[PDB]
RNA sequence: GAUUAACCCAAGUCAAUAGAAGCCGGCGUAAAGAGUGUUUUAGAUCAAAUAAAGCUAAAAAAAUAGACUACGAAAGUGGCUUUAACAUAUCUGAACACACAAUAGCUAAGACCCAAACUGGGAUUAGAUACCCCACUAUGCUUAGCAACAGUUAAAUCAACAAAACUGCUCGCCAGAACACUACGAGCCACAGCUUAAAACUCAAAGGACCUGGCGGUGCUUCAUAUCCCUCUAGAGGAGCCUGUUCUGUAAUCGAUAAACCCCGAUCAACCUCACCACCUCUUGCUCAGCCUAUAUACCGCCAUCUUAACCCUGAUGAAGGCUACAAAGUACGUUAGGUCAAGGUGUAGCCCAUGAGGUGGCAAGAAAUGGGCUACAUUUUCUACCCCAGAAAAUUUAGCAGUAAACUGAGAGGCUUAGUUGAACAGGGCCCUGAAGCGCGUCGUCAAGUCGUAAAGUGUACUGGAAAGUGCACUU
């Protein structure tokens, strides 16, 4: 299979009409080897519907389209790429196809046929996303299809859909972070008890071409089965970020502040000891099934008190 | 590895192992010396502070003085008054004694004007501003808790670099990488994660200072900037024939005349003749015949192409370096599948029932767009007399630069060489490129190495869910 040769910077240059190499304001891999590592991590696509975001020159798309690959959706924001991704499409007639519109809101659940879609409880349905987006807009996709898979929509329809994005060294860690570790925060949890997530490699900053400051992970997801909390996303979001606000402080410092000042000594208390949270536990130091026991006796005290879950107590400070 | 020869020791040789064999050397940058004061058994010779009360002026924290450099052990202290008040008559000596001081990080409560990581909300490109605006947290606040000392400048000062080297006297510290790596395990956790280590082991290095450089490099700056530009000046497209290329067409050549014609110049086809096409004939014949058929892609010739050290000083006699003019170390021929067989040769090959000699017919093209050439092209003309006061007729390109362009005459060897006459127009801006110097920059990556690809700013720390890095707090130049 025969494609056109990459785009060097030259020709990126040109074709962004910037006439000048300091003036990107975007990193582009433009090295097909490493873009073949991150196919190959991405794991057999051989006969796969691939649904790949953030396009941009096509290294991810000239390597995902050199395994064979059944149907390639690509989906680009700018409009002077789409020129070499019409090309690429040509060239490998049938297996590209292109879309202009933004990844934030784009609806992938129609995107491909009925035929794909596989039951929750079965093998990963044989769709796989790939993605290397900017960071400033990796982070609230995840987020949004973090949500997806809680409510078992958008992409998951088809089923438990893989993912393999690239995100900041830093994000990627954080994102695959343990119990205890100096990068757990509320990514971490809040991609972990919906997702087998996995910082397989980072790539430095050197090679990308113009050369960032910073290191890029890639992060490989698989929705799971069972997820480890049963309770909607909005709650479980508010319950940790509640938690991590406050990180270097006991987790009850960052709890009290769930419920109004009137009842906060009580009910804070009162939430701590129908869970089983030990009140010395610093917020790194909870595994997901801290989370879970807060979660549910946080639902309970909300279905018993209809006002709580409304509660912003920076609301409540502004009087 | 074998073999030859050599070398050492020798009734031994020498592989392994183990001993013998070593701190009076250093601690700014290589391993090793500061938070401050007091005391301490011994050793040595060197016997504008601080705390209290009160009080305040401009706008709680203190402009001017302060260009001052004082007080205090250090951290620190600079609004006014008053009261207390600023140890000690030799020095060194604390992890363990007493006082202070600062730096992290958490824990309790408390205040909250203001600011503000995070977290929400609003506006903005066409991955908006990461950056603007609003609100409000942690936090910023307040408590209580977790090399010394004395003397020297004499010497060769002087591994270098810093910060000129020194002695004496005392304390602490230092004997490769290695403040290496590693979780057998332990604690927290409670099946899967976090925190916590020395030693072995391995190696011949590790480490410190300095120097040369090299980029077959990168851009720009100014001017000399002549050729080349650009401007500017003066002429050069229509018509008729002849040539170049293309397409179309034929069996074929609208091809040539030391070989026709013409007897003004030239010329087209000529029934010349050679050349081409289609048919035939001749044969030992011309004369041991006949062809200009090839070759300089044979040489020669003629043109053209290309290539063509020493000495003396400086750095402590280290790598290394050496300039000032009112002068401070510098001086001494080949090459070519080249063209030319017409003003010229010396050879070599070819066919010899034909590359020779004849005969019968045909052949005599068409069409465009463009390239080139030759003629006539006038009123500032043409004809006569005269040689200048008469009468009759009717777009690219080439040069420029001066006796040049343009116009008009003569002489030659027989398209080329020389001698004359008349005689213009324009004459301003900038470059390529060498010349003359100056500044800066600059000193690539990746999957398994290429049979790979390509040309205000910082340092920490904390948080970060719109993180290709941002913000907050404290510091540095
Ligand atoms: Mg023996
Ligand atoms: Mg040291
Ligand atoms: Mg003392
Ligand atoms: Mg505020
Ligand atoms: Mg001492
Ligand atoms: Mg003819
Ligand atoms: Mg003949
Ligand atoms: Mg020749
Ligand atoms: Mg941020
Ligand atoms: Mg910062």
């Amino acid at each position: 299979c025969r494609l056109p040769p990459l785009p060097t910077i030259r020709e990126i240059i040109k074709l962004l009409r910037l006439q000048a190499a300091k003036q990107l304001s975007q990193n582009f891999l433009l090295d097909l080897r490493l873009t073949d590592k991150i196919v190959r991590k991405a794991g057999n696509l051989t006969n796969a519907y691939v649904y790949e975001v953030g396009p941009g020159p096509g290294g991810i798309t000239r390597s995902i389209l050199n395994a064979d690959v059944a149907e390639l959706l690509v989906v680009e924001k700018d409009t002077r790429f789409i020129p070499g991704l019409q090309m690429l499409s040509d060239a490998a007639p049938g297996k590209l196809r292109i879309v202009h519109g933004d990844v934030l809101t784009f609806k992938v659940e129609k995107a491909f046929s009925e035929s794909l879609k596989r039951p929750w409880e079965d093998d990963p349905p044989n769709v796989h996303i790939i993605g290397n987006l900017p960071f400033s807009v990796s982070t609230p996709l995840i987020i949004k299809w973090l949500e997806n898979i809680s409510c078992r929509d958008g992409p998951f329809v088809y089923g438990r859909t893989q993912m393999t994005l690239t995100f900041q060294k830093e994000v990627a860690e954080r994102l695959a972070a343990n119990t205890g570790s100096k990068q757990r925060s509320r990514l971490s949890v809040m991609a972990q008890y919906l997702c087998n997530v996995r910082h397989i490699f980072t790539i430095p900053g050197q090679a990308f071409v113009p050369k960032p400051e910073v290191d890029v992970g890639v992060v490989h997801f698989t929705p799971l089965i069972q997820p480890k909390i049963e309770q909607p996303f909005k709650l479980v979001e508010k319950v940790v970020q509640n938690v991590f606000q406050f990180r270097r402080k006991y987790c009850h410092r960052g709890l009290r502040m769930l419920f109004p000042e009137a009842q906060r000594l009580e009910s804070t208390g009162r939430l701590l000891e129908l869970a089983d949270i030990d009140p010395t536990l610093r917020p790194r130091q909870l595994s997901i099934s801290h989370f879970k026991s807060l979660c549910d006796v946080y639902r309970k005290m909300c279905d018993e008190d209809p006002q709580l879950f409304a509660y912003n107590f920076r609301e409540e400070l502004k009087r």
